[PDB]
């Protein structure tokens, strides 16, 4: 029976057996109040305190969600749905440890993706059993509003200021400043790791001037705050958050009062009409995301990149080579899970028009030019391949290398990885490739499991992959010393090294995408 | 009569007279409780607190400890055997102060060797005496756990952690920074030295961040703990740990009831079986040493070396021209301290087999094949000589070398020595060269009194590496500045500069062993 | 009527006018107990406290000391005689400060020379009245205990260490760290400058731990702790205090006893003898000096500055062209002050057996022939420029220089000069050109004053010399920046580089004396 001594009070984890040894979880630890009632919308707001026991024996409540219908029974979607009930009351966090207690371990603090819309930290892929068992590193996790609920923004007012989420984000970094001792953690040797919008915020804290001492170091997977879809402008906030009141019946005159009524909405009232704030979204619509407040966040971010404004520490920084793909099957046209999407150029040109709503027509056939001179032979699969590139290289691939560069260039030691091994259990079709999100299973260490069915092969990537993001939490520098392992250069501007995690044979290779960043990078934001 | 205030109470030492001087010497100061019944395999606690004065005019007990039994009579061997009773009541240590009391000495903290089953602080070629005398710095050395005893892992209970001799040393390191400022001393200047497994112990000292600020520097002769006797695998402590048990009928199946029955042994039922926990050792044999223990030492220390993860400060390192040749006449065939041993090719080939008893044909015969090339007269003693270096590189040599290569890859400054002087009291043969562990005379100025038959060359190489190393402890610079010595360069990578201790003249000369030790370092570990 | 309250009480100074202007001046403040009866021969006795106004307004009482005889009536010896009463109630210093009363000024702390046996800090040539008008800084100096008063040594006896008279130097130091803010001044900005043994004094300090935290910079008149007077030897130590008393009539067994003796002298009767101590001295000989006590002095300064163990802090260094040629008429055969003193080859060799009395004859044949290779014409004062080079190269430029090599390696910015203006007011003949002491009176700014008949040209030299210094003590940089100066270069290893001091045009010039220093620094300590 393991009990630990909180600042709130005592809690009693569970005994796990991992690989013929024993993890002790602690699951759903509150680290806030309740966000109910007036809180709705608000920061988060500090533990009361209790006394008694507190059984952290169960994973807690998911936040608030709209859920992926598109593909009942499947397993490649609803993997990603949420696993427990769904609840406002959702401000919990998980602890894995060693076994026994470790004495002074490195604390690895796990950030969700799913757009800032979805989520949750007890998803079986983020499962951190397996990295305490494995490399004796603590695992952390915690659940953090999103959609309305955790980003609505009238910005300036603090009854719905904004970035509640990412405020939630940060006060689970706080709660393991003031408590992970106590568990055997080191609050001096912290790194975040997230994927997707899990990356963009574990970025947006390496700006945030209130996280800075909450963490030391930081891992991006497929994701930085620069991609387009990770950060809202002032603008289109406010015009969300009133077009979410003139559709709940909401609308009034003075802003306080739309709040308070806001707050009388059934929590199922706001997540029926988040889809439509916009007038017409795309498969990759961040609806509800963060913003410049002017607290969490002070200035545009893409000025504090560019002029050196963030925490100066190590990163490691990746995406997946076929990033694009999964998104192609929720709308663009002649795409399917269920066949192998020859698509025509007529679908190619009506897919843009599906992922680039607002872009003028120049602006879509600068895209079409750059993606569509081949190379050679016709090569019926040449469309369908292009449009996976335009929306991955857009959204993940070009701005992950650009925010490795800028943030390179003040000095700091930068890994980059390109992972480009597609899982033997993938339950989507061959076309789609190295998916977006399916390398989290193989940093979790889930193929290390040999009851899993993953090949021999997948064994040895989790393993070294795992011992790869350890080192790089402990020591900051992402290498495998031991099994004559390619060692893993630092990311520089001008000669830009990275890495590829691949079955077979990692490489070093230069200037991932060199051609079409140019293009998204430099001329896109033009048009 | 000379008394010293402590933390802990009153101390008398005694005067001794040293070269027409006088040395005030404190022998067998206690620094932790005797870790005796419950007490037994656990970290040393800390020490209760006397009123009264203790008397510290005389060496303390030694630690239990097998003992050197194969030449009976021999000086060459018993030498090295205590000289004190043996007892579990052994944390003591000694020191030794300038007379009259210096006012802000500088302070060296002797590590003995003894593969981590032997040795004590009290035998004559540790005698700090002529050190305090001549070079007007305070010594100070303590007796530590050893064998079972000391090391003995069940690791991660706190029953039997693991490295409670490394603790002891640790405990002794803090003593002299709480204590020492009273005798004169500065614990802001303290340099650890050591030979063999004391050199070993040196080097974990470096890695651990409990030892951090108990020390300034570091000096290694002939040991570090990347050489392949220094550090015990997990995996065979634990089986060691049982074997123990099974041997002397305390095989039960709770661990923490195993050492129980082990507390309650004879500490000459441990002794007795120790050497058998081992399905086959060698002259070289560590069978209770240093493991990984989640404490002391947090990770692999071939992971913490190569990612740099050690006290940054300056390391004096060195090695003895014939190493290897001491362990030759402990079981390897055709060899005797009483005749040449001209050994033939099949001798050579058995004593491989001798030392490399786990290797497979294919890593034996890669051996012979890089010692065996001639070079080329034949040359009776070819074989002799081979063997001798064959032991002495791998164990001692090249690990030293690979040890300073990366220690200063991390910026700090690094001084390498090769000693080559044959004493000329030596009770060995002469085929056994500069044998491992007879420089130690030399560093604590023994050949200074001159009435003990060393030659006057011999009087005048002490003297200077004495100097040597007192400017190493308060200058972090091994200079003998005064007498037109021979400048003693950093040892850099790329050009790798040594220094030559000799009678003759002393050279800086470049990249020792180089074509031996790229076998060992690059290509042995993969077979 | 100007009264400053200080940590020992108050003091009243005197007003006085310089230049249309005032100065504030408090001559004779103690600074410790008077070191009388017990106290003779100990470490100055930290300050009693006093209420009441102690009146500073007159030079106090010089420390005891032998006068210079040699020239009675003659204003070039009797200047450097003491113009107060002696006595061994002498531990007292001046402050000169600016009216009005700074408000964080600069302070210069001037040490004055005499071979350690003389000296007081009442001298005319000394009265920093002109420094605290002209500059705004405030001038501090202190007398400190000469002769065997000042640094008799039984090293390691608190009954007589040595170096008295230097931890009186560095009591007088603290007393201007505690109490120089109630003055107006900076003891943040504190530059230590000396001539002579005061420059020497002034490089020990930048040796001395106790003193590093009790200035900033430092400027070397003509001294510095390498010289061959400077610092005396524990042997010749100890064989001198024990000729003290065999003269004295205190020869005893307990070495307390012969202090305890030697405390009951008269002081002339010490004074009489010490000129005995040694068997044959030289118009150079330092009887009592500064030794390695283990306290003031650590270790053999030589090995100090070798290994980099020193206050890192920019230094100005310099030497007058001609440093040798006072000494010559103080023995030397054929010298005279009252002619030319043309002499001859075997004067030339007589005054080298006067110089180097225990040097070999082929030491002494080597300074010939390094000093004798004309260069060309016979030139009837080849010989008596050769034997004035011979002994300011070895007592002064050379150890300077070589200071300044070694102190510059280790990083920090040093200055070096060449001072070659004679006074034209020297009353010492023409031969004896640019002398020993004589840029003292340009320091401390006496030809500002067009009353005293220095030249027009002699004004402008010392004005800018006086800034030169302010600057260096304000700001580390001895520029002369308004008038078109030339600008002073660091002086680096390699290079060299110096600055002449003279009436006419400052050059910079390169590796002064090369030749004749590479004599003296690696040839002649050998011999
Ligand atoms: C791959 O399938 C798509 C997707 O839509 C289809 O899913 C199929 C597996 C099948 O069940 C089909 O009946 C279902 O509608 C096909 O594109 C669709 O085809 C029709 C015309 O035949 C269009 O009018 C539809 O709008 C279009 N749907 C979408 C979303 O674009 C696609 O042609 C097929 N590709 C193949 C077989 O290569
Ligand atoms: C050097 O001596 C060895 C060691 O063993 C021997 O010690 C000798 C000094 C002598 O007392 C001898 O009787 C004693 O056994 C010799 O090797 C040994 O020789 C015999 C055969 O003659 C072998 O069967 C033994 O096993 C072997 N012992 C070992 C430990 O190997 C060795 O030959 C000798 N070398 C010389 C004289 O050059
Ligand atoms: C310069 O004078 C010296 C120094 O000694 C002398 O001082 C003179 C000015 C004069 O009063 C003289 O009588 C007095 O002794 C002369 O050297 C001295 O000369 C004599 C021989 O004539 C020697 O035997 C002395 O020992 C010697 N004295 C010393 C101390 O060396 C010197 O010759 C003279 N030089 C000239 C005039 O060029
Ligand atoms: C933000 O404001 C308006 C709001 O229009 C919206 O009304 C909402 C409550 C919601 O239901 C949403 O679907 C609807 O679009 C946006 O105006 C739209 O723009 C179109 C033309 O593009 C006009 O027809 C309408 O005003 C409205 N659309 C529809 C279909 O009725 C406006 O585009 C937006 N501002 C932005 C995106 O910057
Ligand atoms: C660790 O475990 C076993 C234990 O075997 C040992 O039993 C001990 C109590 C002790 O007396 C020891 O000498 C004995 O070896 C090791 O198994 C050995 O391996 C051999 C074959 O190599 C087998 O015959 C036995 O199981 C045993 N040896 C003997 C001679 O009986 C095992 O090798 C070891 N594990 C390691 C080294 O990794
Ligand atoms: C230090 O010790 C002796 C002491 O000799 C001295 O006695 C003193 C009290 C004093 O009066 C002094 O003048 C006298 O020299 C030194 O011995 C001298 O050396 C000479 C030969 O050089 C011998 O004749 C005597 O022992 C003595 N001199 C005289 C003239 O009587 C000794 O040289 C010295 N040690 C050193 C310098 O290292
Ligand atoms: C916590 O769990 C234990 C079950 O072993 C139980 O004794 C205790 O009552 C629990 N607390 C609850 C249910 O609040
Ligand atoms: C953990 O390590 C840090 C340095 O990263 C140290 O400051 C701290 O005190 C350690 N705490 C332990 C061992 O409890
Ligand atoms: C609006 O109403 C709120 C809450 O009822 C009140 O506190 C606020 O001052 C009002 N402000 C304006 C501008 O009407
Ligand atoms: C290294 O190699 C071993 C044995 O060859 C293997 O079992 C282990 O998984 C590897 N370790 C890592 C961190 O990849
Ligand atoms: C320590 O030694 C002295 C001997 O000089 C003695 O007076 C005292 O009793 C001793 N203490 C012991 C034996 O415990
Ligand atoms: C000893 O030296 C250290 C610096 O190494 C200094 O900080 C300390 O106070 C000194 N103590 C003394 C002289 O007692
Ligand atoms: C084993 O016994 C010990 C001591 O008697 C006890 O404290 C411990 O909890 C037991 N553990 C197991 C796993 O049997
Ligand atoms: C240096 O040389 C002297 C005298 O020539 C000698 O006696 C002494 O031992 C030497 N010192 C060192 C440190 O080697
Ligand atoms: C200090 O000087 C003044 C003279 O103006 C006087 O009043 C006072 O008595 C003096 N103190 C003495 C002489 O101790
Ligand atoms: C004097 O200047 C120093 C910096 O050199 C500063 O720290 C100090 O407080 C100042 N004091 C004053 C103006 O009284
Ligand atoms: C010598 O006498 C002194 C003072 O009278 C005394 O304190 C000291 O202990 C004595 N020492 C020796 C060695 O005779
Ligand atoms: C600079 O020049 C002026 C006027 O030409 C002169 O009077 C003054 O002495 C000079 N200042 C210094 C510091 O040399
Ligand atoms: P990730 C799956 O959180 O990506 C965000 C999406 C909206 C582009
Ligand atoms: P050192 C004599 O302590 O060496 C250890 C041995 C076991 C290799
Ligand atoms: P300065 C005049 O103090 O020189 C010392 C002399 C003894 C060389
Ligand atoms: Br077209
Ligand atoms: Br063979
Ligand atoms: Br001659
Ligand atoms: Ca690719
Ligand atoms: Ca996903
Ligand atoms: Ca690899
Ligand atoms: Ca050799
Ligand atoms: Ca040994
Ligand atoms: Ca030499
Ligand atoms: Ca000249
Ligand atoms: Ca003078
Ligand atoms: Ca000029
Ligand atoms: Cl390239
Ligand atoms: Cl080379
Ligand atoms: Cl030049
Ligand atoms: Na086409
Ligand atoms: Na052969
Ligand atoms: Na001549
Ligand atoms: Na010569």
């Amino acid at each position: 029976d393991i009990i630990i001594a909180t600042k709130n009070g005592k809690v009693r984890g569970m005994q796990l057996t991992v690989f013929g040894g024993t993890v002790t979880a602690f699951l759903g630890i509150p680290y806030a109040q309740p966000p109910l009632g007036r809180l709705r919308f608000k920061k988060p707001q500090s533990l009361t305190k209790w006394s008694d026991i507190w059984n952290a024996t169960k994973y807690a409540n998911s936040c608030c969600q709209n859920i992926d219908q598109s593909f009942p029974g499947f397993h490649g979607s609803e993997m990603w749905n949420p696993n427990t009930d769904l609840s406002e009351d959702c401000l919990y966090l998980n602890v894995w440890i060693p076994a026994p207690k470790p004495k002074n371990a490195t604390v690895l603090i796990w950030i969700y993706g799913g757009g800032f819309q979805t989520g949750t930290s007890s998803l079986h892929v983020y499962d951190g059993k397996f990295l305490a068992r494995v490399e004796r590193v603590i695992v952390v996790s915690m659940n953090y509003r999103v959609g309305a609920l955790g980003f609505l923004a009238l910005p300036g007012n603090p009854e719905a200021p904004g970035n509640m989420g990412l405020f939630d984000q940060q006060l689970a970094l706080q709660w393991v400043q003031k408590n992970i001792a106590a568990f055997g953690g080191n609050p001096k040797s912290v790194t975040l790791f997230g994927e997707s919008a899990g990356a963009a915020s574990v970025s947006l804290h390496l700006l945030s001037p209130g996280s800075h001492s909450l963490f030391t170091r930081a891992i991006l997977q497929s994701g930085s705050f620069n991609a387009p879809w990770a950060v809202t402008s002032l603008y289109e906030a406010r015009n969300r958050t009133l077009n979410l009141a003139k559709l709940t019946g909401c609308s009034r005159e003075n802003e306080t009062e739309i709040i308070k009524c806001l707050r009388n909405k059934d929590p199922q009232e706001i997540l029926l009409n988040e889809a439509f704030v916009v007038p017409y979204g795309t498969p990759l619509s961040v609806n509800f995301g963060p913003t410049v407040d002017g607290d969490f966040l002070t200035d545009m971010p893409d000025i504090l990149l560019e002029l050196g404004q963030f925490k100066k520490t190590q990163i490691l920084v990746g995406v997946n080579k076929d990033e694009g793909t999964a998104f192609l099957v929720y709308g663009a046209p002649g795409f399917s899970k269920d066949n192998n999407s020859i698509i025509t150029r007529k679908e190619f040109q009506e897919g843009l028009k599906i992922f680039f709503p607002g872009v003028s027509e120049f602006g879509k056939e600068s895209i079409l030019f750059h993606y569509t001179d081949w190379v050679d032979d016709q090569r019926p699969e040449n469309y369908r391949e292009a449009l996976g590139d335009v929306v991955g290289d857009y959204n993940f691939i070009c701005p992950a290398l650009e925010f490795t560069k800028k943030f390179s260039e003040w000095g700091n030691n930068a890994f980059f990885y390109y992972f480009e091994h597609r899982s033997s259990k993938l339950p989507w079709p061959e076309w789609m490739g190295v998916m977006h999100g399916y390398e989290i299973e193989f940093v979790f260490g889930l193929p290390l499991e040999r009851r899993d069915q993953y090949t021999k092969a997948e064994e040895i990537l989790s393993r070294s992959i795992v011992k790869r993001w350890a080192n790089f939490a402990k020591y900051g520098n992402p290498q495998e010393t031991q099994n004559q392992s390619t060692s893993w250069p630092v990311f520089k501007s001008t000669e830009q090294k990275y890495l590829t995690l691949n079955t077979e044979s990692t490489r070093i290779m230069t200037k991932l995408r060199a051609q079409q960043c140019r293009f998204w990078t430099s001329f896109f934001p033009k048009v």
